[PDB]
């Protein structure tokens, strides 16, 4: 089936007449997808020549692991990822288990892509857009059950002081649905924008069953369109969390959030505040704040916090099927079934 728990709806490249093959590193996968375009007469195919799995074996921990000890060097070094530029076939980048990545995947002008089970961390070439994970002009797409990591941290003397890492799920452009689910998030500054810019506004997007600690911000920074975020658990949040700006609007359902500062809010903008709908989180007033070391801060420019903890507008009917288990059994299970290595175990109500 298609169902991705969230606004993409799409089985990747696990479809009829997908061909596997099995990439050991970076260039197998490129390599992979490159000949996957050809037909049996090398000549071209319009968005590929067929549906793809490509299941990544390669482990490059060395270079995750030297990364993580000198994360400052990091910002200046050239960007690696695999392009997955109008591919429209189907395709899934699934890592084995035990495998590892210090690259990213930038997804572009495509359309039914699955992305799981990849470990991806420390990034070279925060200076140079070296992000996780990128959905760019890109609908159904799923990014699920994957680790996407870095250092919670901003160096000194990184371009506009906010470059020493890129971001783990960026979306943007007419990427009109996708489902970021069951990942596991950490040590990132800016985690996922949701539209590029003011005017890059729209999309429906899900976050659901995302553990996520100590990140900075943009949970995601949300940008007109809707978003759905649902038993995601947000621990240690040291920025932000959701930030819905240009009139978007956000159901935020059956979240945990603990130690986290301004969890829900609209600020940057000075104007265009969107809107929020919160229902069946841990914290369900204002009294609850200081049991979560849930805290606000203020900003420069007009802004709004979700201190009174009241929705601030509406959302439509999710159109979706969905079955949310309860704030306390995300903050209790979900540790286990986000992330690699869980075998893309989801959570349901049966295990709370
Ligand atoms: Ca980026």
């Amino acid at each position: 089936a298609t169902d991705t728990g969230g606004y993409a709806a799409t089985a990747g490249g696990n479809v009829t007449g997908a061909v596997s093959k099995t990439a050991t590193s970076m260039q197998d996968i490129v390599n992979i997808i490159d000949a996957a375009r050809l037909d049996a007469n090398g000549k071209k195919v319009k968005g590929g020549a067929y549906p793809l799995v490509i299941t990544y074996t390669g482990n490059e921990d060395s270079l995750i692991n030297a990364a993580a000890a000198n994360i400052c060097g990091q910002w200046s070094k050239d960007p690696r990822g695999v392009e997955i530029k109008e591919f429209t076939k189907g395709i899934t980048i699934i890592g084995a288990n035990g495998s590892s990545a210090n690259f990213g995947i930038w997804i572009k002008k495509s359309s039914d892509v699955v992305v799981q089970n990849m470990r991806i961390g420390y990034l070279p070439g925060g200076a140079k857009d070296g992000d996780m994970i990128r959905v760019d002009d890109s609908p159904n797409v799923w990014v699920d059950h994957n680790e996407l990591f870095a250092a919670n941290h901003e160096c000194d003397g990184t371009p506009d002081n906010d470059t020493t890492f890129e971001s783990a799920v960026d979306i943007k452009g007419a990427s009109n649905t996708v489902t970021v689910s069951y990942n596991y998030i950490h040590g990132v500054k800016k985690v996922g924008l949701d539209g590029s810019s003011s005017s890059d506004t729209g999309r429906n997007i899900t976050y659901h069953h995302n553990y996520y600690n100590d990140v900075n911000a943009r949970l995601p920074l949300q940008r007109g369109g809707l978003v759905h975020a649902y038993n995601n658990l947000y621990t240690n949040i040291t920025g932000s969390g959701l930030n819905v700006r240009q009139n978007g609007q956000a159901l935020i359902e059956n979240n945990w959030f603990e130690k986290a500062i301004n969890p829900v809010t609209s600020r940057y903008d000075g104007k265009n505040f969107g809107t929020w709908v919160l229902k069946g989180n841990n914290i369900t007033k204002p009294a609850d704040f200081s049991t979560y070391s849930i805290t606000w801060t203020a900003d420069t420019k007009p802004y709004v916090n979700a201190d009174s903890w009241t929705s601030t507008g509406t959302f439509p009917t999710v159109a979706y099927n969905y079955s949310p288990v309860s704030a306390q059994c995300v903050k209790d299970k979900l540790p286990g079934y986000a992330g690699v290595g869980k075998n893309l175990a989801t959570l349901t109500s049966t295990a709370c």
